[PDB]
RNA sequence: AAAAUGACA
RNA sequence: CCAUAGGUUAAUGAGGCGAACCGGGGGAACUGAAACAUCUAAGUACCCCGAGGAAAAGAAAUCAACCGAGAUUCCCCCAG
RNA sequence: UUUUGUAUAAUGGGUCAGCGACUUAUAUUCUGUAGCAAGGUUAACCGAAUAGGGGAGCCGAAGGGAAACCGAGUCUUAACUGGGCGUUAAGUUGCAGGGUAUAGACCCGAAACCCGGUGAUCUAGCCAUGGGCAGGUUGAAGGUUGGGUAACACUAACUGGAGGACCGAACCGACUAAUGUUGAAAAAUUAGCGGAUGACUUGUGGCUGGGGGUGAAAGGCCAAUCAAACCGGGAGAUAGCUGGUUCUCCCCGAAAGCUAUUUAGGUAGCGCCUCGUGAAUUCAUCUCCGGGGGUAGAGCACUGUUUCGGCAAGGGGGUCAUC
RNA sequence: GUUUAUUAAAAACACAGCACUGUGCAAACACGAAAGUGGACGUAUACGGUGUGACGCCUGCCCGGUGCCGGGAGGUUAAUUGAUGGGGUUAGCGCAAGCGAAGCUCUUGAUCGAAGCCCCGGUAAACGGCGGCCGUAACUAUAACGGUCCUAAGGUAGCGA
RNA sequence: UUGAGCCUUGAUGUGUAGGAUAGGUGGGAGGCUUUGAAGUGUGGACGCCAGUCUGCAUGGAGCCGACCUUGAAAUACCACCCUUUAAUGUUUGAUGUUCUAACGUUGACCCGUAAUCCGGGUUGCGGACAGUGUCUGGUGGGUAGUUUGACUGGGGCGGUCUCCUCCUAAAGAGUAACGGAGGAGCACGAAGGUUGGCUAAUCCUGGUCGGACAUCAGGAGGUUAGUGCAAUGGCAUAAGCCAGCUUGACUGCGAGCGUGACGGCGCGAGCAGGUGCGAAAGCAGGUCAUAGUGAUCCGGUGGUUCUGAAUGGAAGGGCCAUC
RNA sequence: CGCGGGGUUGAGCAGCCUGGUAGCUCGUCGGGCUCAUAACCCGAAGAUCGUCGGUCAAAUCCGGCCCCCGCAACCA
């Protein structure tokens, strides 16, 4: 009894094309309640949560919050400013009691004056002396000198030009949170955040109620916050009651009953087909309520929209011993230091993960590699054989008013990859991109819909030295698994930046660990063998986590 | 663990 | 001994019949809709119970419209 | 009579005489006639009552708009120089008539549905009771006495009298043929045929009732009637379907087409007929004048097809670098 | 032995025998608005239903469809229950405007909620089903044999113009 | 046995730096401490792991406030507790086990009674189940009511049913067959409106890769080109091709005509209010035209006090736009 | 001929599925293992997707031509 925030009641959803990607999902959530959304990119999730949030009300039926709670909604890809910086984009948060010191301290100028004093006070000053009161504008100072250290934000006088990827979420997931609400709608949190991070997050999610909803594609988070799955799959949404391991069972489970049923409905049609084209018998019935019921019978089903498979790579120039080794490599930014005095050499025909914390210089390092940067100290050495091929580490790059075919090939019905042509539709088509789903603008995408395309964009200049910023970003387990199954069959070096130490166990064959000071470090093997490097010359040292907390 | 066959003189 | 159930005993009443009309309990289908299933035929035919010279109804928890009328029953309009 | 069409070998009629089919309330529209006339007329009812009262009410004299509302104007519209509907030409009440509506609705005619009752004296099954089956055969189990065994088993003679057993009259049936089909008979006669101690047959009396009975099962039987008995009622069910429709004279006089249709043999609007009113040199023939055609015919510049020349691509079988 | 009384007496019906299935007794089942009767003054060696039809030798493979039996985890799931949001009215604050307490009403429908169905097994003397194309051996006559596709399974014994 | 709620008792709340696990206001202040310390073992939950709460060991008379070096201060009552939970009460819900008193008894005995019916009385056995009533989901040819189109060179099977183009079609319009041939159930915020500008297919000669054919040059050519999609009629003033600015793909009307049995469909100058393009004269109420479709009823969503059943409101209607 | 289905490597089959992407098992050819052959291992080749033709795009759409495979020919 009681409880009961949100509804949602046949809440019904058409796209352009004509697919419902939500067709009635009627479900009610309670207080303290943690759902993990799940599905395909492109079964609806992100689509939901704007629903959920209430940005858009063109549904059909009923999406209806209780009053007075507050919903803090993170998108997908939030958009800040490139002008502002950290502080001025972290104090629009607080924004009612910037504006409230700033009129106390005014009207503390202008009230001795002695003009419409019992004028201009009582009206004005009273609707403010309980805004800075109720939301406390006087302590807003530690507050933030608290707030600032459980992040760890990046330094006030940072720029969001010069910020990195990381570093931005972090800005974003503050500035959202500041607002102390109850529902907490958030579509993939941890896209950039590594282990300590993502941790301290998915910690402070489970320890904070007011009903969290969470687009996740990842076991290991869902499942420590996680006390109820919604399935979402093709357009119904299937509520799930335990952990990620009990539901995936039955996740294939009815996939493999769906199959036995069409199979058996196949077989059907083949036999009522054949009764439909026998003879008559002399002047008999041949039964027009079974024909009716057989034409009854021809219905259609939707096919899983992209159980996407092995993506494509096209190597291109042979190589040879020389793989751009690097010497005595320095950088720095004004005085801080990223890297000093690195020297390695890749081997050829190598996979090399590189980690580390947020903002350390990985993405620097791709920089400086690419040509967009120059060493303070010492050379990076290119091998003549080299082709370079280095995807951005950012999506926003595209143009969201063009198709996806345009987008890609270049309004060519012929293109070229590596060397040899092949049609540009073809080329396409090979990343699971349909001739239906080829006409959608690509600002009409999915997360993982968009990294897959820009992926696809980018590989088509046939290099051989793989530098892949994040390809990871939004790929779901299927879409993930394609790529890390092409990866290794890849002739040429690839160099592979990421967060997710599991993606990097199955395919990483050296290994760059950042430190701290701006120490990296190289090393040879997969991530067992660094671990049997770490025990073999250990230091007992495990006391990571202390809880900071946000509010005294 | 698997292992079939070889015209007459 | 309880006491009830019960069995003889007396006087008083009703049993059945009859044409129509009347009140009540049940209650069709053919037909029309140019087929038909909601609907109409129709609360009609028919069955059953009960009286009376008539029977039922009947003295406003009724209408009306800020003006008012005064139980019930039947006839002519309102009005197809 | 029905038809495109009948001497038709298409229907109906043996003949006379009698009977037999467009009617009757009410309502509405038009026509003729009669009374009053911007008015006309009453209903129920009262009444020594076809009179006289009764004007409740109905129609008409004003229309426009969905409505408020306005008013010889109104609606539309922000508004019409507009545009739709109206003003400017008399109605109402009887009588007679032609239509239409609700009633059986011009008359005769279904197969069928529903309701209440009468039927198991014929026939289905079953229940209680008591009769019938001439005559002649065959030899089961069993038993006794002998043989055989340690005992059995087995065996021989005698005896015995079983069976949906055998042949065959009464009795019960009905396979073949002939006769008879306005019969002797609304299922029989004649010569043959099956069962004939049994799951038999028969007398008397009971029980099962109509969407129900009973059925060694055929949709068989339930009073000569059964894929739902008979009698009465709803009831003059419905019939776009056949048949029939009664005295006389004068005038005019068609259609078998289009569109639509659960529609093709029905119906509805229009085209074709008749009666009445009002109107224009209204309409028809002919001569002259102003027109636009793309048919018949003709032709091959075009779309195609068709031969014969002289040119000429270009090409194919061999001969060739037989790259 | 029985049957279409009145055009069909039969290969049809019945039958003894066989099998499956239900039924623990106030039995299943049938006639009955119900009371109550038959089953039966019987009691699983009994009673009802269905198919086959003495006797002899036998009765092969398939649980995919459709029925039946068992399971209860999960999905869906009625009546009831009426939390919530929206609307109407208005005592008042205003006296232009607008807001709007309590009550009363119209609507919306949170939670709870069984059997069935989906789902998981069995069952064929339960209703039923029981394959294609191509090559191959001293006359190329045919295939003991092989290749491949599909099925739930590909017709066995015995018969066969 | 338990889910859930409620009320009271306890406990828990470690950013940085003051002192070191500190949630908020307190109200203000030293009082707590002695139902026997700060101190001496450790009980145990937890921890961010320094320890702070707490069972028991003798004695049993102790800490801080205040100063504040940081934003804030001193666990030293009680308040809705604001947070986690830990309990006992406590209401409700579910799942169980037990009982007797409703109820069942087609178990035994007794009486009415000379009665295997019925009733009553004792006694067992079940027992809040079973059973019945209302509501409700499933199943339900066991039963009942009906439907199952038309054209058609007889019916059935086959084909077809609305719209557009050509021919049949007889030089106005219209005109049939199960006659001869093809299409449609759309698209376009530009492919629409103006203002500027431009004019094709094919063939030849020359020329880098490059040829039979790509781009370039100049000659013949003369619409054999093109139209957003079938065919016919059109198109150079282009209705074809290329750009600018654009929204007339406007609102209310509409002289007068074409075509339909009707429902309806089509063409339209001009008038009023605003608008775009152009220097203006002017053009623009969709697309070169002809297919791209569905009446009424019922209901949905916006606007409008037109109406509002005693009155004021409201529900519901009406009208306009639209599904 | 009235109505349906089919035609893809040397054999049997997918892929026609709403067009951009020609595959499978056996078999042919060349090596290897073995005294030698089968089996087994390794490596290759080839298909105008029946045909005439008409969608940016087909094996895939549509019309026709060719051949093959089934079905129906009822009431008198
Ligand atoms: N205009 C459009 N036309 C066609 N498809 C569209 C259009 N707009 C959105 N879609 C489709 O609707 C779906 C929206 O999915 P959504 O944005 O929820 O992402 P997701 O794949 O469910 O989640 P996530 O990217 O967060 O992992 C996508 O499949 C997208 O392609
Ligand atoms: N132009 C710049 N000016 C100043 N600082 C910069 C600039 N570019 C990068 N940085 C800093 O360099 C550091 C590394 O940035 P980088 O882009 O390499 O991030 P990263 O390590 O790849 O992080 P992430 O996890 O976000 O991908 C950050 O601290 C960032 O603020
Ligand atoms: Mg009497
Ligand atoms: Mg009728
Ligand atoms: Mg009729
Ligand atoms: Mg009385
Ligand atoms: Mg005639
Ligand atoms: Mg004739
Ligand atoms: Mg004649
Ligand atoms: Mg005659
Ligand atoms: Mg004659
Ligand atoms: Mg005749
Ligand atoms: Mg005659
Ligand atoms: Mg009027
Ligand atoms: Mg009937
Ligand atoms: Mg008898
Ligand atoms: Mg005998
Ligand atoms: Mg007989
Ligand atoms: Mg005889
Ligand atoms: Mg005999
Ligand atoms: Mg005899
Ligand atoms: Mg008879
Ligand atoms: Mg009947
Ligand atoms: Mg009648
Ligand atoms: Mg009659
Ligand atoms: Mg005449
Ligand atoms: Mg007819
Ligand atoms: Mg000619
Ligand atoms: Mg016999
Ligand atoms: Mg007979
Ligand atoms: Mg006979
Ligand atoms: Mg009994
Ligand atoms: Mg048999
Ligand atoms: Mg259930
Ligand atoms: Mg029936
Ligand atoms: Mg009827
Ligand atoms: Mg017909
Ligand atoms: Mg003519
Ligand atoms: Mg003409
Ligand atoms: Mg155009
Ligand atoms: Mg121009
Ligand atoms: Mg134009
Ligand atoms: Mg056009
Ligand atoms: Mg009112
Ligand atoms: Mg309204
Ligand atoms: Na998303
Ligand atoms: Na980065």
């Amino acid at each position: 009894m009681a409880q009961f925030v949100y509804t949602m009641h046949r809440v019904g959803k058409v796209v352009p094309p004509k697919r419902h990607i939500l067709k009635n999902i009627s479900l009610s959530f309670f207080p303290g309640a943690k759902i993990g959304v799940l599905g395909l990119n492109g079964a609806g999730k992100s689509t939901l949560l704007r629903i959920m949030a209430g940005i858009d009300k063109d549904i059909e039926g009923e999406a209806r919050p209780q009053p007075d709670i507050k919903i803090g909604y993170l998108p997908q890809e939030p958009q800040l400013n490139p002008e502002h910086t950290v502080r001025e984009s972290i104090e629009e948060a607080v924004s009612e009691v910037v504006n409230a010191l700033k009129r106390l301290d005014e009207v503390y100028a202008l009230y001795a004056d002695p003009d419409a004093d019992f004028d201009k006070l009582a009206a004005e000053q009273g609707r403010l002396e309980e805004i800075i009161q109720a939301h406390d504008g006087h302590n807003l100072n530690v507050q933030l000198e608290r707030a600032a250290d459980a992040l760890r934000l990046p330094d006030w006088d940072a720029k969001i030009a010069n910020l990195s990827g990381g570093e931005r979420r972090r800005v974003a997931l503050c500035r959202l949170l500041l607002e102390k609400p109850d529902m907490l709608l958030l579509d993939q949190p941890t896209n950039h955040l590594d282990a300590e991070s993502v941790a301290w997050l998915e910690r402070f999610l489970h320890d904070f109620e007011g009903t969290v909803v969470a687009i996740t594609h990842d076991r290991y988070f869902l499942d420590n916050v996680a006390g109820w799955i919604l399935e979402l799959d093709r357009g119904e949404g299937i509520p799930w009651e335990g952990n990620y391991s009990s539901w995936l069972e039955q996740k294939d489970q009815r996939l493999a009953q769906e199959a036995s049923q069409e199979a058996a409905r196949r077989k059907s049609i083949e036999k009522e087909l054949e009764w439909v084209r026998q003879g008559t018998k002399g002047r008999q019935s041949k039964g027009k309520a079974r024909l009716a019921r057989f034409e009854e019978l021809n219905s259609t089903e939707y096919q899983k929209r992209n159980e996407t498979n092995e993506l494509f790579i096209p190597p291109g120039p042979r190589l040879g011993d020389k793989v751009l080794e690097v010497s005595n490599l320095r950088k720095s930014y004004g005085d801080r230091l990223l890297i000093d005095s690195l020297s390695f050499s890749i081997p050829k025909g190598a996979i090399v993960g590189i980690i580390g914390p947020n903002g350390a210089g990985k993405s620097t390092l791709f920089r400086m590699i690419s040509g967009q940067e120059q060493p303070d100290s010492g050379t990076i050495t290119l091998g003549e054989t080299v082709k370079l091929a280095s995807v951005d580490q950012f999506r926003d790059s595209m143009d969201n008013s063009k198709t996806v075919w345009e987008e890609v090939s270049g309004g060519l019905d012929i293109m070229k990859i590596g060397n040899t042509e092949m049609p540009s539709r073809a080329y396409v088509g090979r990343f699971n991109f349909k001739g239906v789903d080829q006409g959608k603008r690509v600002g009409e995408l999915s997360g993982g819909e968009r990294g897959r395309l820009h992926l696809a964009k980018l590989l088509q200049v046939g290099g051989n030295m793989l530098l892949l910023d994040q390809p990871t970003n939004d790929l779901d387990i299927e879409t993930l698994r394609a790529l890390e199954n092409a990866l290794l069959e890849f002739p040429g070096c690839a160099m592979v930046i990421s967060h997710d130490r599991w993606f990097l166990d199955r395919i990483a064959t050296h290994i760059l660990d950042y430190q701290d000071e701006g120490k990296v470090e190289f090393f040879e093997g997969n991530f067992t063998e660094y671990e049997e490097y770490k025990k073999r010359t250990l230091g007992a040292d495990a006391l990571e986590p202390k809880r900071i907390k946000y509010k005294r």
